[PDB]
C-alpha cells in the first residue's frame, strides 16, 4: 500500500544512529525541511555553515525548508 501524502511520527520518538551525550554540544542551528509526502524532519547545522533553502530529509525524499514556529513572535535574525 501507498499515500500521496502521510504524517507520521513522533511522540513515541526516535533518533536515528548510535547518537550519544558523550558527543557533546556545540554552537548549532536546528532547521526543519518538508518532503513531498508532507513528512516533516529535523537537520541540524553547524556554525561552520548555514542553511539552504532545500535539503534531503531521512525519509529519502528532498525537503523544503519550513518554520517550527509562527511569523511574528519575538524574533530577530543575529547574530546566527
Amino acid at each position: 500500500s501507498m499515500a500521496d501524502r502521510v504524517l507520521r511520527g513522533s511522540r513515541l520518538g526516535a533518533v536515528s544512529y548510535e547518537t550519544d551525550r558523550n558527543h557533546d554540544l556545540a554552537p548549532r542551528q536546528i532547521a526543519r525541511y518538508r518532503t513531498d509526502n508532507g513528512e516533516e524532519f529535523e537537520v541540524p547545522f553547524a556554525d561552520d555553515a548555514e542553511i539552504p533553502g532545500t535539503w534531503l530529509c531521512r525519509n529519502g525524499m528532498e525537503g523544503t525548508l519550513i518554520e517550527g514556529d509562527l511569523p511574528e513572535p519575538k524574533k530577530v535574525k543575529p547574530p546566527r
